[PDB]
């Protein structure tokens, strides 16, 4: 039985990241009752990227006394947390408290922070676990992580504004973790600069799609309607698996290419950033034409950057596993950076309107 080892596999590294994902998809119902409105994704990114206190923590523990350090028990600890968060969460989005002299959602933030800390170690707790394990069940892995995304974005697309609240959503993504809970029991029962280019890349390219474009994505996409922002997250996340998918059918190592690619990503970038610091009216505003092109926009954005994320990764494995280590230890750099470079221009100096419907 060596591909039910390939099956378990793939449905223990999906839950990787799938409440975050979950969080994000249902987004689109989750503002408009809440007092933030249009500023909580900006606070939103930067409580999930300092939520990277977590790895730093347990690289510290791993180096002062790995000894004691046992990694069965931390993800389970990682799992059940999650779980339990989830259900909590499931009750807890909605209430707010009074807290100094205005409405908060303090619930909603520190829960993130708690979903966001139980994803964030899950990446550096999850790798060295397969390594242990054969190298033929390595790569399953990798699917189960790309397809991360594409179950809440289908829930979403069953619900679709509501058909059922957002409650029985985080109660599935619930059932979803226990799930991964109990798959996870049975598996232990020249120049030198032509390196640092990738590096630097894949630091631009998270920050990119991680930090800054998701800081503003309500000023962007939601002044065409409820509509346009609903299809954009939830395409926008279901465009990333299948551009995995692509990419592992028709591969190309080649720099020159992915860095194209990466120009092309970024014009769309742009374009995404053009429409936001022109709200509440964009080009194109109230009209038929307009709201596909700002979800086709979303989408290539989303899936010309994911294909070149995995074609990186499959150059950096291809040469060596620091080069994971070091990958990770990028992504989480330039998410941090994009995030705390997005925050004061979008908050202090408040240089992207609002609109009301
Ligand atoms: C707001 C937000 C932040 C994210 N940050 C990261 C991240 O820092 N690192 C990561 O690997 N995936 C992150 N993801 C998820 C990533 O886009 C997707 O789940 C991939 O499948 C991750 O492997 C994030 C997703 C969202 C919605």
């Amino acid at each position: 039985m060596a591909f039910l080892m390939h099956l378990l596999v793939c449905v223990f590294g999906m839950g990787s990241w799938v409440t975050i994902n979950g969080l994000w998809v249902e987004l689109p119902l989750l503002v408009m009752e809440l007092p933030e409105g249009w500023y909580l994704p900006s606070y939103l990114t930067v409580v999930i990227q300092l939520a990277n206190i977590g790895p730093l923590l347990v690289t510290l523990l791993h180096h002062f006394r790995p000894s004691c350090l046992s990694e069965v028990p931390i993800i389970f600890t990682l799992l059940g947390v999650g779980t339990v968060t989830c259900i909590i969460f499931a009750f807890l989005w909605n209430m707010t408290s009074w807290v100094l002299d205005g409405h908060h959602s303090i619930a909603f933030l520190v829960l993130t922070f708690f979903l966001a800390l139980v994803d964030c170690t899950s990446s550096v707790t999850f790798l060295p676990f397969m390594s242990r394990l054969p190298t033929y069940y390595l790569t399953t892995f990798f699917v189960g992580e790309g397809l991360s995304g594409l179950l809440p974005a289908l829930v979403a697309l069953a619900q679709g504004s509501a058909h059922f609240s957002p409650l029985v959503f985080f109660l599935l993504l619930s059932i979803m973790m226990a799930c991964c809970l109990v798959a996870f029991f049975v598996l232990q029962r020249c120049c030198p600069a032509h390196l640092a280019f990738i590096y630097t890349l894949v630091a631009f390219v998270n920050a990119l799609t991680n930090g800054m474009l998701p800081s503003v994505q309500t000023y962007s996409c939601l002044s065409y309607g409820p509509v346009a922002y609903h299809l954009a997250a939830t395409l926008s996340i279901v465009a990333n698996p299948l551009a995995s998918l692509v990419s592992m059918f028709l591969p190309n190592r080649s720099l020159l290419f992915l860095g194209v690619l990466s120009v092309l990503g970024t014009c769309f970038g742009g374009y995404n950033m053009a429409m936001a610091v022109m709200s509440p009216c964009p080009l194109l505003q109230g009209h038929w034409g307009g709201e596909v092109l700002i979800v086709a926009s979303w989408v290539l954005f989303s899936g010309c950057l994911s294909y070149v994320k995995v074609m990186l990764g499959v150059v950096l494995r291809d040469l060596s596993r620091s080069a994971l280590l070091w990958c990770g230890a990028a992504v989480q750099l330039g998410s941090l950076l994009g995030a705390l470079l997005m925050f004061p221009l979008v908050n202090v100096l408040r240089l992207f309107s609002s609109a009301d419907f």
